[PDB]
């Protein structure tokens, strides 16, 4: 039942929606889910394009700006901006509620900065000022350039989702790069106690790249022992005597996000990933599909760091059978942007 969501939260653990609409916002619909139990909201450009094509409440936002000598991107950026300043001020009494820890709303940047740090810490900057709500995130794309971009926009003092991590090395890199930034700002005597960075770690991506050609005692496992593993990486690089001194100063730890969410395979329960990822100081995006499972027939137990020994094994053999997960994660990192670049583009072809 419902109260599931709080005992998640007891858990240590925040769950988001995994999507965004000028509807789910106007309808009061988001105001109502931050009252109980959802904690924060996610989009992407996918999410977008399916928003748009959708939701009724565009229409009348497309007629307005089809009348202004604006580009696709630009009108495009006008309803998103909106949706997104919208959703904050829905989210923002949460958001206050825990000192600025809670209650954030993610837009991400255009898919084709993605391998251009300079040209995305310009846009970044910029959309953090159009959004202008303290509880906005900036989604940047993991790649090296992002992390480069990660550790300008730090400095600046704005919050990060960073997207689309397959790896475990990769998000090491964007620790590493956080915490440069941290450090830069200590070093300033400028505040970082309201500075907020998540991770956002893909899990069914993973499963459904490599199932069909695992054996069956590992189907359906390297995402959740990725995962795993990823969390251990997390306690010891955070709990560290070198990001303790930084926290002491004020600084916030990274948290781990679990995306990709949904269970793609009906071989597998729905509330696998949700159930299998719960551990403290994290976060779980959860389309509305999967939050519904939840609900119904979730179950709330800190699964997240059980049997760690058994997702290390797995992940043994998974290089023993020649998976490089380092190299998948490559490929998954580049296939996300690809897609999402059709996305966006198949969003702006009817604002043209
Ligand atoms: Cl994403």
């Amino acid at each position: 039942g419902m109260t599931i969501l709080s005992d998640v939260k007891a858990l240590g653990q925040q769950i988001w929606l995994d999507n965004l609409s000028r509807s789910l916002v106007q309808s009061g619909e988001l105001a109502q889910m931050l009252k109980q139990g959802v904690c924060g909201v996610t989009s992407n450009p996918a999410i977008f394009q399916k928003a748009f094509a959708g939701d009724a409440l565009y229409a009348d936002e497309v007629a307005a700006l089809k009348r202004q000598n604006l580009s696709p991107k630009q009108r495009y950026e006008t309803m998103a901006v909106a949706d997104v300043r919208a959703a904050c001020d829905v989210c923002l009494a949460e958001h206050e509620s825990t000192g600025g820890k809670t209650g954030f709303v993610s837009l991400e940047v255009s898919p084709e900065l993605a391998k251009d740090a300079q040209g995305t810490v310009e846009e970044a900057r910029r959309l953090h000022a159009a959004i202008a709500r303290k509880n906005a995130m900036i989604k940047v794309p993991a790649t090296d350039a992002g992390i480069d971009a990660l550790e300008t926009l730090v400095s600046d003092g704005i919050s990060v989702n960073l997207t689309l991590l397959f790896s475990r090395a990769q998000t090491l890199k964007a620790y590493a790069a956080y915490a440069r930034g941290i450090a830069k700002r200590l070093a300033a005597g400028q505040s970082v106690a309201h500075i907020q960075v998540v991770a956002s770690f893909f899990i069914s991506r993973v499963d459904s790249a490599l199932d069909a050609t695992l054996p069956d005692r590992l189907k359906g496992k390297t995402a959740i022992a990725l995962a795993k593993a990823a969390y251990q990486d997390w306690e010891q690089y955070f709990t560290a005597p070198e990001f303790a001194a930084l926290e002491a100063q004020g600084a916030n730890r990274v948290q781990l996000l679990w995306a990709s969410t949904g269970v793609k395979n009906p071989a597998y329960p729905d509330t696998l990933y949700v159930d299998s990822l719960i551990g403290v100081h994290t976060v779980n995006t959860v389309p509305d599909a999967t939050l519904k499972a939840f609900i119904d027939h979730g179950t709330a137990k800190a699964t997240l760091t059980e049997s760690a020994d058994e997702a290390r094994a797995r992940l043994a053999e998974i290089a023993a059978l020649g998976i490089d997960v380092e190299t998948l994660a490559a490929r998954l990192q580049e296939d996300g942007l690809k897609q999402f670049e059709e996305a966006f583009e198949k969003l702006l072809a009817p604002l043209v």
